[PDB]
């Protein structure tokens, strides 16, 4: 009906879509706010006639290569997975095996083994012991010495008949009878992201496929291999490119340049995504590189058996799924009815110049007086190598709603372009891509009169948060800010979060004991500077980046006399905004809308929340 | 009974001392290590036959003035006060309050002075205005404001509330409240300056404007002070005064810290910090001393009769009387030590740079013909100081062969103010020397200890002084962290206390100032060639997980070989602290890893084969 | 994957095969070691498109007659009868009910025939007025008598009841029920003499008065009996009749005993005991073989199909199907027992007295040069068989380098009447020399068999001759006797069966009878030399507690080296039907006792340690 904090529970989600001979399968997520829980359904749908079946409470579906069946999870309060096996016909169900940490299962060619990916850990009532490194992962909690597990399940007789574990991060596929396994390989210290060691395990013995490379296994036809990277990198910010291994490495995006999203193997053609200026669309490989789903949109997944489908969502409307036949047919309209009542605000793309380079950029126009001015905000996106684009993004139709010009760019660093224009971040953080969002600001304000420049606001997540704050601290043109989960200091994200230890090496550069550019470049140094009130938010169980980084920001530029308030969610990961309990998300909604209305819109001094919240 | 991991479950823990007229009330508690809980059982004691009647899971004993009843608290999630007639020990429920953390009985023996707090209180997220964000074990401040109560236990009502800003105290004062706030600039000055109200029925007059003392006791006719009048450091030793309505100073000639005092009809009672000890002095118009030895008092009360709690370095506290002598009530742990073999620590001088300080070192029982290791201990601070109290690693750690040696470097409390303030700026610097120095002098009148084996751990400043130990000198062969500092910098934009207590403690303007860098352990980390475990709990916000998680990670980033144990509960105090079951596999681990990497060296830690 | 005590839990068990038109139908069940749970699946296969269908946690399938519906059991202490579409196998809860044993579908589709019992249920203390007090498996009867109920699937309600007494049975003929029940003379004779009843709507004719058969199925037209008119010995075979109203045996010129048997159409599918084996046979009006080797058939259902489960000696039970050929259906196990070895026992015969008779060994991997111990197995009895099943123990210890030899005495099943009917009033006296023989023929065949290493072991008859064998023969290094017979006079008086099986088994006149004493092994226990192992349950009414605790008190008395264990629950047959973790505690028990008494000799045993 309206646009507020809650109306996103109002809308389906669709994810993880499969396919095999004439049935599609997926999960339908509702948000349920009132007992505070996500709920999951799988859909199974025929194609020919439009007919549902259902699972409930249920996700991970995968359908067994001959059809006939279909194997699923239920979590559990207790704590605990189950492994489902139903019957496609009927859909009655059997409970296989009770596993805790499965992260994955994937069906073998015979359609009765699975093989289950998880993890084991020390376990310690009372404390978490490290020998290696990082001592957690974001989303992942504390490693606790955390090992990967590999379990060959039976589905009839419902036992492992296979089990053994590997390195931290690892990772395997079924190669028809056998298993490719990718570990990560380790000099010093395991090299996350960057080298694997490829190993093909059958019967308890294995052969080494490859040492030392960067890439890894990712999917199998059973007589080739798919592999994501490159065989060799010198930064992990390099494009990942997809490889046809047959015991030749057959590269077949060579000519293209770009960073493959997504990828999938089935009967020697390859199809995959791309990122490419703000959208990510589908491309085929039959021994020639195929357009299949491209315009303004995400391909968020897809599957291919005997059909192709995917999952598109766009800028102004969250993912439904569609088939290709050769032409594009649209399966679902989950949020048809909602949205004919609901007002959506399609962003309008513009280009502009910055130093050297040319630029995508969008805005968004709210609904103003032919002689009026609206207040600005300007979104950045995490990365450096996140892109902005043609996905659904809920806080951009949410304050376009409320009467704010909504305003985006890709600045140098960030995906869906050249390699290079990606690599030119590199320890440039904060100098040349803060220059590239000031000149599409001015080039927007340029191209819309009505835009008020004297209120303009900013405000970012991640890396976007991180720019929030140097934005404050380096520029007089903000009049609010919102920092989420950001940087203020380069130096602790080195050493304290998780993937501190390689990322920034590569990207604010080596020697960090050292090399002066980490309080160079990190806001904290400059605190002294900000003349705007900024709102900070952060979640406790972030380990992208961690507490500090927030915390550090807010009391320092508290001793300085500075208006500035920080919420901190009590749960919630790096990702909280959209993945945390539908309360908690609500909570953060109304507090993102309430502080720009205040502080931006018309400022008004202080903030109070017991009183704003209701 | 010997000597392990579980064996401080098997102490009686006194606390919380109380008296009027003969009447003597306390705190008994066991740690129950099954339950994985801490029993708290309050005993109530006549000064004269000995004989004892008990308040069963309860404890904060509150006797009336007139001494014909008694109020306490029992915990649950909420806390409960009670009130219970002397006699014949029947109790009434009184009220049911959440966050309160004091009750003080008015002079009349009816209404009682209730301290607590309140707190945003939403549950997905927490809101901060204000600094700091956080306190050590008080949790996230969610905008915390401070609440006074007064409580009528006849009706069972609140006839009265009002509230100030954050970390406020009040006392009785006859029949109104001396309220004392933190003084306001543009943060909060915490420990450094105050303001003092008086509070009578709703209205406030103020007493003192932007002092460095506060209001913590009364006689009805005075206030006590504990403060100065003005502090150009808080690193200051805290001084008594009695206000009358004029400031008198009465420690004028004595330059000590006190740790505690208290004012009883125009004669104040209170403890020092001397040379290692902490003992008891009587002022009534002069100072003489009432307890003094190697000991510490760890706390006293006083009315008709002086009670006070002793305890040594052999020894957990025991509750003692004194007339014109030394009487000893109460011998809890007797029969149990009687089975334990106790070792007393040697105390030495040693010369540091231009100064004589002191030391100790416990010589456990050594093989005619043989060495020992040693494990070198470095007491929180830099203002804590060692001594003569109970240190369970040390007489642990001493029967497990070890030679156990520890000393009181210049920061340390016990000795002149200027000695205390010499540190400031200066950490890593002298203070480790004075550490460098005293091991020396250690190593000379005990041959027998073998300087080839010689290992280094430490809390808090014990931590840093430990990580900076590795960094700067090839002399130790392993180390234990805990709850530490790699780095200054977040240590002040952070902790609980960083704003202040670093500025002062390590320099001004800290974003620039390079001192910062220079005196902190995780630049240097590539000097490290020892083994080293690093200890740290998720609730510490003393000294933040940042400090121990960054070190660690720095460190295998560079080879070297580092361990770390990350507690899911418990403050920065959590090793003495933390919840039985907690402590002891702590202690288990603390044990194992010396033993292993030090006294014995051994390749890599399995904490799954070797804590069971 | 590798053989240990936990390895039974990793085998799928199926039971209780069901058919009509082209469906199948049976139990899936799996032992849950962390669960400490049996959990069963009815799977549902279609022979059309080769599918399966579930429902969970259900068992006693049973496939409407037209095809359209199947009814099945939820346990959990009640339990609940549903009623499922076949089609989409929507299910409708439909009766909720307590003590019923079985569960039949009329020919309309709608009836269901519950049998069932009901008993005086006081909390305090069970009361009995019949015999025996108790039965093993199926508690203490406490006043039991057998109930009827005719359920009508569609309104939900028990349109018909009746009782009869206790171990009465009932089938559908037509609308008709036949109804069995025990003949009573002085005491009811169990498994000797009964009388059948046809009964509709309240009214009944008799069809038989005190015959030695009794009604298991029929086809509408004709009943099936199963027994012989009459018996002098119940150990007599029991054989298989069609009764029209005129009554044919279709076995006369076979001796050998039916396992199991079923009527569809004028035509008999049935089992028979052969050699070890158990085959499937069908009679047309001319006995046919279906399946015949070295198997066992543990169960079939015949409608427009002939389907039947087949367990063999290295293999669990898995699904047949019979078109004229037999086709395997099902391999559960079959990805288990590629990384799984298993044994084939060696077939031998030998000569007894003046008998020949067959025996069975199983050869572990043995270090040639070297020689590897036995461990001789009895089975039950006397009537029992080994032969082709799948025998854990078996497998268990074969892989741990033990030899396996065994045989069927005088008295097993599988053999002529007369075969079996050897035993009587003998126990212990031919059928201890058919064994002491058959080892001897396999020493011989087994020159690295050790024979000074030979273990025995039994469970029931079997514990009988493992005590038996002690008492009797020095060949023995070791023994495990579990839920056995030290005395006779006990199992007579005591035992579920005892009053009418030891009459005949034992002898008559059991109080006047020196039999009783003659054979009985607490008799002769000064006698052992062995070291032995009991193990009994406290639910086992088949061999009540004391054969197994005064056999070990005596000798204990007797200074004899024995030990005890006693399962807190499970009954006779606790070995293969006790709890999952009960069981592998059973599993990890044998294995070590043989271990540390027979490999190699140790002195104690120390439970608490050896497990886990
Ligand atoms: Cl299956
Ligand atoms: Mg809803
Ligand atoms: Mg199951
Ligand atoms: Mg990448
Ligand atoms: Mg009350
Ligand atoms: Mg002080
Ligand atoms: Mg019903
Ligand atoms: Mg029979």
């Amino acid at each position: 009906i309206e646009w507020d904090e809650k109306t996103f529970t109002k809308f389906a989600y669709l994810s993880d879509p499969r396919t095999r001979k004439n049935l599609v399968a997926y999960v339908l997520t509702k948000a349920n706010l009132e007992s505070n829980k996500y709920e999951n359904t799988i859909v199974i749908e025929n194609l020919e006639d439009g007919s549902r079946k259902f699972i409930e409470d249920a996700s991970m579906p995968r359908i067994s290569p001959d059809g006939k069946k279909i194997a699923f999870m239920r979590f559990n309060e207790k704590k605990t997975a189950q492994i489902w096996v139903a019957d496609l016909k009927t859909l009655s169900a059997k409970k296989v095996l009770e596993a805790k940490n499965i992260r994955s299962i994937e069906w073998n060619q015979d359609s009765r083994r699975l093989l289950a990916v998880g993890f084991k850990r020390r376990e310690d009532e009372d404390f978490i012991f490290e020998d290696d490194v990082p001592a957690w992962f974001d989303n992942m909690g504390f490693f606790d010495g955390e090992k990967t597990t590999f379990w060959v399940i039976d589905t009839e007789g419902e036992e492992v008949i296979e089990q053994f574990e590997k390195p931290r991060f690892s990772s395997g596929i079924w190669h028809g009878d056998s298993i490719v396994v990718s570990v990560p390989h380790r000099d010093v210290i395991p090299r996350y992201f960057k080298y694997w060691d490829i190993y093909l395990w059958k019967d308890g013995e294995e052969e080494k496929l490859f040492e030392k490379v960067s890439f890894y296994a990712i999917d199998s036809d059973g007589e080739r291999i798919l592999l994501y990277g490159k065989p060799e990198k010198k930064y992990v910010s390099e494009h990942d490119k997809i490889y046809i291994y047959d015991g030749e490495v057959k590269g077949i995006l060579d000519d293209i340049d770009r960073e493959v999203a997504q990828a999938k193997i089935r009967n020697g053609k390859v199809y995959f995504t791309l990122f490419e200026e703000g959208s990510v669309n589908l491309y085929l490989w039959d021994g020639e590189v195929r357009e299949i789903a491209k315009g303004k949109h995400w391909i968020m997944g897809f599957d291919a058996d005997e059909r192709l489908i995917y999952l598109k969502e766009t800028a102004t409307r969250p993912a439904e799924l569609y088939l290709w036949d050769g032409e594009e047919r649209q399966l679902t309209d989950y949020n048809g009815l909602i949205f004919k009542k609901l007002k959506t605000f399609e962003p309008r793309h513009f280009r502009f110049k910055s130093i050297d380079l040319e630029l995508d950029g969008w805005y968004i126009k709210p609904e103003i007086k032919e002689g009026e001015k609206a207040p600005v905000i300007v979104f950045v996106h995490g990365g450096p190598k996140g892109m902005y684009g043609y996905y659904f993004k809920y806080e951009m139709q949410l304050m376009a709603s409320k009467g704010y010009y909504i305003v985006y760019v890709n600045p140098r660093g960030s995906n869906g372009y050249s390699e290079d224009f990606a690599l030119r971040v590199l320890e440039r953080t904060g100098l040349e891509d803060f220059q590239d969002i000031l000149n599409g600001i001015e080039e927007f304000l340029r191209l819309e009169p009505q835009a008020d420049r004297e209120r303009i606001g900013i405000t970012g997540i991640a890396y976007g948060g991180y720019m929030t704050n140097w934005a404050l601290t380096q520029s007089d043109l903000f009049k609010a800010g919102i920092s989420e989960n950001g940087i203020s200091y380069w130096l602790t994200s080195y050493a304290f979060s998780d993937i501190g230890l390689w990322f920034d090496k590569e990207v604010i550069g080596d020697n960090p004991l050292e090399n002066e550019n980490y309080r160079k470049l990190s806001p904290l140094f400059y605190a002294k500077n900000v003349k705007a009130p900024l709102l900070l938010i952060h979640s406790l169980e972030d380990y992208r980046c961690p507490l500090d980084q927030s915390l550090m920001f807010y009391h320092v530029l508290k001793d300085l006399g500075k208006e500035v308030y920080i919420a901190i969610f009590k749960k919630g990961a790096h990702g909280h905004s959209i993945r945390g309990s539908p309360r908690h998300r609500m909570k953060r909604y109304k507090l993102f809308m309430e502080f720009f209305e205040r502080k931006l819109k018309k400022y008004e001094e202080g903030f109070d929340v017991e009183k704003i919240l209701k």
